[PDB]
DNA sequence: CATTAGA
DNA sequence: TCTAATG
């Protein structure tokens, strides 16, 4: 956690440079069990060599790690932090739509920069020409006085379409987070469940009707399940407008929400610990359902669940409320 | 890890 | 169809 640090954090560094600027899916995927595992390690690592004696622990990475231990630093890492072209991977990655893949391709036509990328928006798909529109608003944070704003909205459409729908707003804000990155909108209906062939239009009345009023702005992406987006709050009475900002609103049977919305509201500690105590508990948690272990190795038939507490009571936890799903 | 664009 | 990008 911080004696195995400049270590894990070096060999990060370089799987994720293999990674994308490089296609080396393997190096990179070396590099990561051993950043893993050297991270497990409860001792300072004294030298390659300790390093080495361990799993996954290659003679290329211990060599590495001998020269961070030696001097503060590495060539490799110094050499690619430089690199012009592997920076404009780095950089164009950051634009929602834009992967390793075209990063690279991008790059080797030459687009290099953001202006670069204007100047040929041609290139670009619809995604990528959202993501590079709201560039800044896509990067900036979601204050929670905002978060109230756009929840408090989506609930509105949601009830005014049909009285019918309930919507929860998983993530970080659920968890009381002083701000979000996105607004997640978990959505359900009884009309709709695990069986029930669908009503894509579920989906689709809201999306409407989110739109209908302005809210939603832009649509990176909807399907009859999952609808990716943008959003921005009235901007009021002049003189500040609002940040684009990110939006996603998932159909669900409603037989799975709870777990679906226990799942989403994480955080992903408290998640794998309460997860991991499901077991003990025998049973089995995952993004929807929860089913009873069995003996013979493993079972199935999934548990009936009306309220994040079902699935509490099932494990018998203590009701944790978001507030403290911390961890 | 599953869902959507796209080509 | 596969292959990429999101989460
Ligand atoms: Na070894
Ligand atoms: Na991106």
């Amino acid at each position: 956690e911080t004696l195995n640090g400049g270590i894990t954090d070096m060999l990060t560094e370089l799987a994720n440079f293999e990674k994308n600027v490089s296609q080396a899916i393997h190096k990179y995927n070396a590099y990561r069990k051993a950043a893993s595992v050297i991270a497990k390690y409860p001792h300072k690592i004294k030298s390659g060599a300790e390093a080495k004696k361990l799993p996954g622990v290659g003679t290329k990475i211990a060599e590495k790690i001998d020269e961070f231990l030696a001097t503060g630093k590495l060539r490799k890492l110094e050499k690619i932090r430089q690199d012009d072209t592997s920076s404009s991977i780095n950089f164009l990655t950051r634009v929602s739509g834009i992967g390793p893949s075209a990063a690279r391709k991008f790059v080797d036509e030459g687009i290099k920069t953001l202006e670069d990328l204007r100047k040929n928006e041609d290139k670009l798909n619809h995604h990528q020409r959202i993501g590079l529109k709201y560039f800044g608003d896509f990067e900036k944070r979601i204050p929670r006085e905002e978060m109230l704003q756009m929840q408090d909205i989506v609930l509105n459409e949601v009830k005014k379409v049909d009285s019918e729908y309930i919507a929860t707003v998983c993530g970080s804000f659920r968890r009381g987070a002083e701000s979000s990155g996105d607004m997640d909108v978990l959505l359900t209906h009884p009309s709709f469940t695990s069986e029930s062939t669908k009503q894509p239009k579920l989906l689709h009345q809201v999306v409407e009707q989110l739109q209908k009023v302005h809210f939603i702005t832009d649509t990176l992406s909807k399907g009859e399940t999952k609808f990716m987006g943008v959003c921005q709050l009235p901007s009021k009475n002049d003189e500040k407008e609002y940040p684009h900002r990110r939006i996603d609103i998932r159909l669900i049977p409603k037989d799975q929400y709870y777990c679906g919305v226990l799942y989403f509201t994480g955080s992903d500690i408290f998640n794998k610990n309460m997860r991991a105590h499901a077991l003990e508990k025998g049973f089995t948690i995952n993004e929807y359902t929860i089913r009873p272990l069995g003996v013979t190795g493993v079972a199935g038939e999934p548990l009936p669940v009306d309220s994040e507490k079902d699935i509490f009571d099932y494990i018998q936890w203590k009701y944790r409320e978001p507030k403290d799903r911390s961890e």
